[PDB]
């Protein structure tokens, strides 16, 4: 019930007159970028564990999703039930799982590429591995781990060769290290990870490491007046 | 009403469970399809995006309520009534948004830490930490049972690694990686259309003959 004030807040917000913020001005454009924020947020809130944060951000994200559905029902395109209504279809009629849900969107009704519809948005490790998985999909992959492993070190040594020349040639260079990450993603394929999700946490890591040096450097105190590896590594024992 | 029957739908309905993940990756692979429907402008589209999106913000509430965490409503209770209405440690890490792409977010952070004199002086080490990764990751990998969390963090540790090289070297990973992705997209898009130049499907040729065409292909540009 909560849900249906929620609604009406919603449409009492882009009431033309009245209205407003602000809301009024957001259309589909204008919200997508807080609903990637938004996202990350809830991602985070998850990492961390605390429920009082999550709860907060599901709000937040819903109250997305009701954006969302509002400026649709304003064209007359689809309302908040359509969007319940063809959910509730799809789960009912079909648990799950949810590569299936998706497999069977994709099946209607390309034609042509592997390949195509491919959020030109994605990050390049979630593109690289959607690229992969999709190709493999129709049987272009490694069938063993060893080979796999090998052209990593193929492309290192190719990375490696060119920064040695010496005349380096920067565009060859990237091309070579580009080719070294897209390898280590089909790896990390291949070991049951996803690459961006595993970095994302690497990320974390040093970051949160990197921090407690700053802290324990900081409290020293004062100076004006390494220092860093040695508490990098205390850091690093205390976890 | 079907807002009371998804709910019930999910009360109800791989089918293990999971748990706040497997399910977080899927909130961030959607949340991609969502704002490229909105990119498109297709309609349809986005009125089945938000329903996949949707759809697990009802099972995040229902793992929440499961665990006595105040659920679904609360969820529009917090909204509805927040719509109705100290300083951390200092860091030279700040300001780093957690939804830059990954690669670009390690590069940054790692860029951070050299302004402040934490990183390596020579080229080598650098070097050296990419091929211990792969040791690290393959030796997990290979265990009689794996540990799929620490496999996982080598992993991770390994591409944070292959960014701090793409840097001292000069590259932005990113980029770089984003060039990669249309290099090898162009090519098999190639190999796609020599395959239906002989009228075959790709899932009906061997991968022998992938190869041999993949193989053509890159001969084919030099």
């Amino acid at each position: 019930n909560q849900i249906d004030r929620l609604l009406t807040i919603m449409q009492r917000l882009r009431d033309p007159e009245n209205g407003c913020p602000w809301d009024k001005e957001q259309t589909f454009a204008t919200i997508a970028p807080y609903t990637l924020e938004e996202t990350y947020e809830v991602l985070d809130a998850i990492a961390r564990e605390d429920f009082d944060d999550l709860r907060g951000e599901l709000g937040d994200l819903l109250f997305q999703v009701v954006f969302y559905a509002q400026m649709a029902q304003e064209e007359g395109r689809f309302d908040f039930n359509d969007i319940c209504a063809a959910i509730s279809d799809k789960l009912e009629r079909r648990l799950a799982r949810w590569e299936q849900i998706k497999t069977e969107e994709r099946a209607q009704k390309a034609q042509h590429s592997a390949l195509d519809d491919i959020p030109r948005s994605l990050p390049a490790l979630m593109r690289a591995q959607k690229i992969q998985k999709r190709c493999a999909n129709v049987g272009f992959d490694w069938t063993t781990l060893g080979p796999v492993v090998d052209k990593v070190y193929e492309e290192i040594d190719e990375v490696m060769y060119e920064a040695r020349q010496a005349v380096v040639d920067q565009a060859k260079l990237e091309e070579e290290m580009g080719d070294l990450l897209f390898a280590t993603v089909n790896l990390a394929r291949h070991l049951g990870t996803k690459a961006e999700i595993a970095l994302q946490k690497a990320n974390e890591k040093f970051e949160r490491r990197f921090r407690e040096v700053e802290r324990i450097v900081a409290a020293r105190g004062l100076e004006m007046t390494e220092t860093m590896e040695e508490v990098w590594q205390q850091v690093k024992r205390q976890e």
